[PDB]
C-alpha cells in the first residue's frame, strides 16, 4: 500500500468542547465558544487512544454528550438516570476509551472499537435528548484500526428528520472534489424517520470501511442504503472513477424527500477545475 | 476455546405446545396448560436435530404455528391455504427439521439452519396472523451450530409494534446480570413498524451469531440496528467489558419510540452485586 | 462446479429501448414498440461488457434513463440537470460500461461492478422520476462476475409502492418451478415506504449474490429482509430443498401489506407436475 495508512493508537489525548444555543434557535457543539456547528465538530482517534473531554455547557438548560461505540464507564454515559448530564453553566470531563480487537482468554475474539460512530445529547427536550438532536447537538467520531486507509477529505451527512445537517431543503450541502481525490463519507441518521442513501455514479462495500478487504471479502456493494434513527455508517470513494468528472448527485431516494429539496451535490471537477457543462 | 460450546445435532426431539387466550385478552404459547408466556418459550435446537412439536390449539378460534428458517414440509406451513392450521379444541403435530452446511453436487455450497429465529401464529385475525401476533402469539427459536459458543443465559427483546413483549409503555422488561457474564439476545419485531434497536456501553457483530469469526471477518460491528416485521437477530455481549458496571440502557432508537416509553434496563452488577449510583 | 458459470465479460452490446405510454396511463420499458412491460425488461451483462443503450422516448413528456452500480459519464446519469434525459420523440444513446475487480495502484481493491441492480426514469413528474417510477419506470440490470452460478430462470419481484410489479393487490404475481429446479431472484423496492420481503419455506444469503462462498462465508441466512427505496438485492434458491414441493408464500410481512394484498405464491410442483393439496 503506497496510500497513508493510520498508525497505531495509545496515545492519551485531551479536548475541549462546549454546547451553545444558535441565534436562530438551534443548538450546536464547538471546540471554541463563538465557533459552534450543526453538525459540531469531527472527533478522530485510532484503536487504543484515550479521549478526555473537558464538556462545557453553556446553555440555560441541562444538557450532555453521548457517543455510540466507544468504550466508556456507566460516569459518561451522558444520561440523567445515570447523573451524567451537566447543569446549565457546568463543566463535566467525560472519558472515551478505545481498545484493539484482539483474543479473550476463552479464546473467542474480541472486536475493537474502530468504525463510524457518533455522539449527540441525551436530556435536552427529554431523557432522550429529542429536543437536542434536533436542535442539532449531534456530530461524527471516527475510530480507526492500524493500516487502515487514510483520506484526502471527510464530508459528514446527517439525514436529521427532514432536513440534511439541520439546513433548509433544497440548499445542499454540496462537496467539491477533483476527479482521483479520496473522498470519505460519514453518514448518520437522526430523529423519527427512516430514508435511503444514494450517490450517483458511485459505490461503496457495506462493510465496516466500506472498502472491500480484498479479492475474499464478501461483503456486498451498495450505491443506496437504508438508514433509520442513530445508525452511523462511512466509506471511502475515488471521485470519479470509472464514470468521470461532473455534478454527482446524492439525495435521499425516498421519493418525498428527494422531492423536497433533502438533495446535494458532488461536484467531481476536471484537473483544470471544470464541472462538465458548467 | 475455554467456553462451553454446541456440541453436534442429531437428535430427534419431542415437544408438546399450547395455544391458551389469556385473562386480559392477550394470546400466548406454552409447554403447560395454564403457563404460557409472552413472548413464547425458547426453542433451542442442534443443526441436524429434527423437532417434531404436538401443537393443542385451546382457543375458540383457529391458531397455528409458523416457523422461520428452519425446514418444514408444506403440511406444517401453518397456514389456512396449505390446512395446516388448527380448529378449536384441535391438536395437531408439527415437524421441524435442521440441516448443517455442506457441499452439493453440483460443487455449490448449501446453507446450514444455524441462526436466531422465530415462530408465530399465521391464522389468528387475518390469513396472515396479524391478530394472533398482535395478541403476543410469538417465540423464539435457536438453531445453533456445532462449536458455537453457548452464552450463560439468553433473553428475548420483541419490538411489537408499540410495545417490548407486549407490555405496557414504560415497564421495561428489565434485565439483570454480573460484570463478565455472557449473555445472549434474541431480538425480534413484529407489526407495522420499523425500529432500531441500540444497547448502551455494549457493540455486537452484525452478522449470523453477532460474534466475529476473528481478525478476517469483515462484518461490521454496531450498536445500533435497523428491524422491520418479522426480522430476527441475535448477538452475545460480556457484560460490562471494557466499561463496568451500571445500569445500561437498551432502547428503541426512533425518538418518539424511546419517549413514549420503549425502553429498558440491563443492570449489570459489581461483583458485590451492587449498581454504581445504587 | 459442475453448474453453469458465467464468463468473462468484455464484449461492447447494443440495445434498443423504448419508453411508452400504456392504455391504461402506466408507463413502461420495452425492446420492441408495443411490447412493454412493468417491470421492464431485464437487462444481463458480464462483468467489463459495455452496453449502448439507443433509448426512444415515444411518450409526450421528456422521459430518462437512470441506471443504479453500473460505471457511467455524466452524459448517461438520465437526469435533467446534466442534461441528460430525452425530449418527447426524441431518440438518444445511453453508455453503462461495467468493470472486474483489481488492484489500484495504491494497492487499494477496486470493487467491481457485479450485483443485482435497476433502472428507472428520473424526470417524469418531478426531477427525480416519481412520476415515473409510479408509473411502472423500472427494470432489472444483472451484471455477473467470471464464474458466478447461472440459474434455471430469474423472476423480478418489485415493490412499488403498495403493489408487486404495479399490479391490483391479491392478484400476485405467482411463479411456478418444479423441486430442484435454481430460480433467481431479483427484489427491488420503489416509492415512499419501507417493506420486509419473505419467502416460506427458502432461505438465502444476505451478500451480493444470495449465495454463501463456503464454510467461511460469515454473512447471515435470513428469510425476511428489510427494504426501502431503490434498494436492490437477489438470490438463488433450489425450489423445495429440504421441504418439498407445496405452494410457498412469499410477501411483505408489514402486517398490513400482506393483509391488502401485497403477497404472491411461488408455486414449487413435483416432478408429476402437481402442487400438494391442489
Ligand atoms: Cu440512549
Ligand atoms: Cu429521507
Ligand atoms: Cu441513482
Ligand atoms: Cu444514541
Ligand atoms: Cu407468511
Ligand atoms: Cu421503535
Ligand atoms: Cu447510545
Ligand atoms: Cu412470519
Ligand atoms: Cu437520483
Ligand atoms: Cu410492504
Ligand atoms: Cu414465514
Ligand atoms: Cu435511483
Ligand atoms: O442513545
Ligand atoms: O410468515
Ligand atoms: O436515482
Amino acid at each position: 500500500i503506497t496510500a497513508r495508512t493510520a498508525p497505531a493508537g495509545g496515545e492519551v489525548r485531551h479536548l475541549k468542547m462546549y454546547a451553545e444555543k444558535l441565534a436562530d434557535g438551534q443548538m450546536g457543539y464547538g471546540f471554541e465558544k463563538g465557533k459552534a456547528s450543526v453538525p459540531g465538530p469531527l472527533i478522530e482517534v485510532n484503536e487504543g487512544d484515550t479521549l478526555h473531554i473537558e464538556f462545557t455547557n453553556t446553555m440555560d438548560v441541562r444538557a450532555s454528550l453521548h457517543v455510540h461505540g466507544l468504550d466508556y464507564e456507566i460516569s459518561s454515559d451522558g444520561t440523567a438516570m445515570n447523573k451524567s448530564d451537566v447543569e446549565p453553566g457546568g463543566t463535566r470531563t467525560y472519558t472515551w476509551r478505545t481498545h484493539k480487537p484482539g483474543r479473550r482468554d476463552d479464546g473467542t475474539w474480541r472486536p475493537g472499537s474502530a468504525g463510524y460512530w457518533h455522539y449527540h445529547d441525551h436530556v435536552v427536550g427529554t431523557e432522550h435528548g429529542t429536543g437536542g438532536i434536533r436542535n442539532g447537538l449531534y456530530g461524527p467520531v471516527i475510530v480507526r484500526r492500524k493500516g487502515d486507509v487514510l483520506p484526502d477529505a471527510t464530508h459528514t451527512i446527517v439525514f436529521n428528520d427532514m432536513t440534511i445537517n439541520n439546513r433548509k431543503p433544497h440548499t445542499g450541502p454540496d462537496f467539491e472534489a477533483t476527479v482521483g481525490d479520496r473522498v470519505e463519507i460519514v453518514m448518520i441518521t437522526h430523529g423519527e424517520y427512516y430514508h435511503t442513501f444514494h450517490m450517483h455514479g458511485h459505490r461503496w462495500a457495506d462493510n465496516r470501511t466500506g472498502i472491500l478487504t480484498g479479492p475474499d471479502d464478501p461483503s456486498r456493494v451498495i450505491d443506496n442504503k437504508i438508514t433509520g434513527p442513530a445508525d452511523s455508517f462511512g466509506f471511502q470513494i475515488i471521485a470519479g472513477e470509472g464514470v468521470g468528472a461532473g455534478a454527482w448527485m446524492y439525495h435521499c431516494h425516498v421519493q418525498s424527500h428527494s422531492d423536497m429539496g433533502l438533495v446535494g451535490l458532488f461536484l467531481v471537477k476536471k484537473p483544470d477545475g471544470t464541472i462538465p457543462g458548467y
